[PDB]
DNA sequence: CTATTGAGACGAATCTGATCGG
DNA sequence: CCGATCAGATTCGTCTCAATAG
């Protein structure tokens, strides 16, 4: 059957990448290409779209990146799937990503023929179990993250500060203060280095 | 004329993306598709390429990450020009991977035509510095103030700070007040070209 | 001029204690 | 129970402002 895909990148590069390997499969048809959340939101009702191929780290002075957004976009917009496409590998952050129920995830960092091969299964996932098996079969069972403490140490690991998580997730300093330091006792560091470190490897 | 040109990426997409980006250019041959900089350096010989199109942030356990590896490579493999197509958006880091003599600098939050339009200026001998990039150069850049070069104690700040010591802790620690520590961490944030603490971390990660 | 170093004012963050769900 | 969410008090850290001599 025929289906109608938007892709939302923040660089060009990857977003012509897909677009051009997407060519290939006759009955796929890319109908956009956006490069922020206000630019996906802004024209999503303009276009009839069954699917749409996201990204975590991108830019949003309203509706905000990641699982914040996957949630607006589920709730704004529940007729459209949503395929998930991260550079992230952090399997806590990945961890709260996986229950949203969304219809897959591609990373950016596995093979390329892995995105035909979540296309494929949504048309008639597979992809969402993988990662489930291999990120508890890797000893990161003991890193299970609530959707918000992931939204933070996502957000706090792409520079945001606590006071600016706050205003832009429409919370308090204190919440995500509670959030945040309730994350660092999920995963067992103390100091804000300790935990980009509990980032920056897996 | 005619080149030979390497692509190393750990996403493959992007590797996907490059090499028919370059299907474009008639007189551009891709003669190498790498992940990691174990491999790259391996098959570095064994390949006769004039250019190099290689990513900061991937994963390297032989060799290193970013300004490191550039450091290795015109080290090791100085014939070859290296372009650098990353999606770092770090002033300091930028700034210290600018100035090791890198034939230019692309960024993946860039325009699509940016990499055409930096080979084109490796087609006439020359440099494309991007508007994505030149936003970030203003960020360093400032009027004197030591040549942005930190002061002895400057420098023994950041070094404790990124060992993963509190800032309180430091001011008890080196005969001195917290406003002396949040000071001097807060000054040298402004000579790098970092404003959060997230920024000056990384930038003390890549000059490993 | 800067460098190194602060004091007081103010924000930025953590720490209890409390308020409603499956 | 713990999930998310906050309002006190109190500290960590920064900001405004300004002093030492080199
Ligand atoms: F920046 Be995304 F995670 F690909
Ligand atoms: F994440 Be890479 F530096 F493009
Ligand atoms: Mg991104
Ligand atoms: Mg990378």
């Amino acid at each position: 059957n025929n289906m109608n895909v938007i892709i939302a990148d923040d660089h060009p590069i990857v977003l012509f990448g897909i677009r051009k390997s997407l060519e290939q499969i006759e009955w796929v048809n890319v109908v956009g290409e956006f490069e922020d959340s206000t630019a996906l939101i802004n024209n999503l009702p303009k276009l009839d779209a069954h699917v749409l191929i996201t990204d975590l780290s991108m830019p949003g002075d309203k509706y905000g990146d990641g699982i914040t957004l996957i949630k607006y976009i589920k709730r704004h917009f529940p007729s459209l799937s949503i395929i998930v496409l991260t550079m992230n590998n952090n399997p806590a952050i990945l961890s709260a990503v996986l229950d949203l129920d969304i219809e897959g995830i591609v990373l950016k960092q596995g093979a390329p023929t892995d995105l035909p091969k979540a296309l494929a299964a949504l048309q008639k996932p597979e992809s969402v179990s993988r990662l489930l098996e291999k990120i508890s079969a890797g000893g990161y069972g003991d890193k299970r993250l609530s959707p918000k403490e992931s939204e933070v140490l996502r957000l706090f690991a792409e520079g945001f500060l606590v006071t600016e998580i706050a205003k832009k997730l429409n919370r308090s300093i204190k919440t995500i203060s509670s959030q945040k330091k309730s994350a660092m006792m999920k995963l067992g560091v103390e100091n804000d280095i300790a935990l980009l470190n509990y980032l920056s490897s897996v």
